């Protein structure tokens, strides 16, 4: 009743924080401020980072089992938000009691505003990336249902916001080059949508070494089992449908919607691709290659 009362109040507008623009009654300048600035991280903390619409969900899963070691337990009886809560909302992992042992979080916020304390930390941050082209069209979608963001409008004019940055969480461009930044150091690691689509055990694999929890035959073919598009879908604890009509709309769509890759080509018209990578050559320019890159 105290959730359900703040979602039926939801605007569907956006404020800044410097220069970022943020949902309005999910965030507030305090929350923000609060996991910008706060000086508890810890050295078995671990943060998974991304841009919107990137996949969050399928990462988030993925490690709720590793830690349980392949127990579906925790996913069956725990909502996902509460299993992984978010740095930067109005209700914070930061402004909770510790009930955790190795606190597992998440969170949306660019490498500017991301939590200082963290750069002279040991916690442990996996941040993903996904094709942007396959972003925009998730995010259209669920802008629709989301009760916290505004209509996208026609999917020309939220392509072209979506290319200046004018979404929640700024620009795309600007998200995953200042996260990059941080490659190279161990106590991060950068995985893609595209990565776990191709070969879902082998990232599993990779993200039990950069974590250090190697698991056996077994549990790894269960984490696999579970963190499934087809068997998140189906968990009432991971897909969402648990939230207020008026902070997702059940009734119009789905949070997992189709997860895959490639649903761009799909919702592009030539024009309108031709148009992005233009955008894309200029902003990523120096880049190195991604495996959405053709
Ligand atoms: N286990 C899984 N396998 C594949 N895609 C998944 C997934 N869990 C979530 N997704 C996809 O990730 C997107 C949500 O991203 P996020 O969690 O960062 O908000 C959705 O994309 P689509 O809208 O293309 O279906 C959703 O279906
Ligand atoms: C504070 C609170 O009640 C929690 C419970 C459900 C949580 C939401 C559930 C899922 C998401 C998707 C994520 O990509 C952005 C935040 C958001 C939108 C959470 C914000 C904080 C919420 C609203
Ligand atoms: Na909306």
């Amino acid at each position: 009743s105290d959730i359900s009362e703040i979602s039926q109040k939801l605007p569907g507008e956006y404020f800044r924080y410097k220069g970022v623009p943020f949902p309005v009654g999910l965030y507030s300048l305090e929350s923000i401020s609060l996991a910008e600035n706060t000086q508890d991280v810890r050295d078995d903390d671990i943060f998974i980072i991304t841009y919107p619409k990137s996949g969050t969900t399928w990462m988030i899963e993925i490690i709720c089992l590793i830690l349980k070691e392949g127990d579906p337990s925790w996913i069956r009886s725990v909502p996902i938000w509460e299993r992984a809560p978010w740095c930067e909302t109005i209700v914070g992992a930061f402004s909770l009691p510790d009930q955790y042992s190795p606190r597992l979080m998440s969170s949306h916020l660019p490498i500017q505003i991301f939590t200082k304390a963290f750069f002279s930390s040991k916690a442990k941050v996996i941040y993903m990336g996904r094709n942007p082209r396959d972003v925009v069209v998730s995010l259209y979608h669920y802008s629709k249902i989301a009760g916290q963001l505004k209509d996208p409008g026609t999917p020309d004019q939220f392509l072209r916001d979506f290319l200046k940055g004018e979404v929640q969480f700024g620009s795309w461009f600007d998200h995953i080059k200042g996260w990059l930044r941080m490659k190279g150091k161990d106590n991060f690691l950068f995985i893609t949508y595209e990565e776990l689509q191709q070969d879902l055990q082998g990232s599993v694999e990779r993200i039990c070494g950069f974590l250090g929890r190697p698991l056996g035959k077994e549990a790894l073919g269960s984490v696999v089992a579970h963190s499934t598009f087809s068997a998140m879908k189906a968990n009432t604890m991971s897909n969402y449908t648990l939230l207020p009509p008026s902070l997702l709309d059940h009734r119009r769509g789905a949070f997992l919607r189709k997860g895959v890759c490639g649903d761009w080509k799909n919702h592009f018209t030539v024009a309108q691709s031709e148009a992005f990578d233009r955008a894309y050559r200029k902003q990523m320019r120096g880049m190195p290659t991604f495996p959405w890159d053709e």
